[PDB]
């Protein structure tokens, strides 16, 4: 509260490592469903059922000009990227395999970096 602060947790690397892991990411043999936005012309259903799209290349943009204030809302947009993969594609199909593949290689890289 008012001039009582909880002790200052180091985030001067952040933004290096959000890099690292998102090289990671883009470089995985299953990324291919991910790496730039889905043609919203070409894909029928996909404009009106997926409320907020994302994709890798949008997520290394936002990265690059400053648009993450923290490794949290970075974190926000990684896992919307799978959360829609899991919305608009069947488990038992290789686009929705991918998602839950990348989902878990995410998560892992996350925890050991950060947690």
């Amino acid at each position: 509260s008012m001039s009582v602060k909880k002790p200052k947790r180091d985030d001067s690397k952040d933004l290096a490592l959000c890099s690292m892991i998102l090289t990671e990411m883009e470089t995985h043999e299953d990324a291919w469903p991910f790496l730039l936005p889905v043609n919203l012309k070409l894909v029928p259903g996909y404009k009106k059922v997926i409320k907020k799209p994302m994709d890798f290349s949008t997520i290394r943009e936002k990265l690059s000009s400053g648009q993450y204030p923290n490794l949290e809302t970075f974190a926000l947009d990684v896992r919307l990227v799978f959360d829609n993969c899991e919305t608009f594609n069947e488990d038992d199909s290789d686009i929705g395999r991918a998602g839950h593949n990348m989902r878990k290689y995410f998560e892992k890289k996350w925890t050991d970096t950060f947690k």
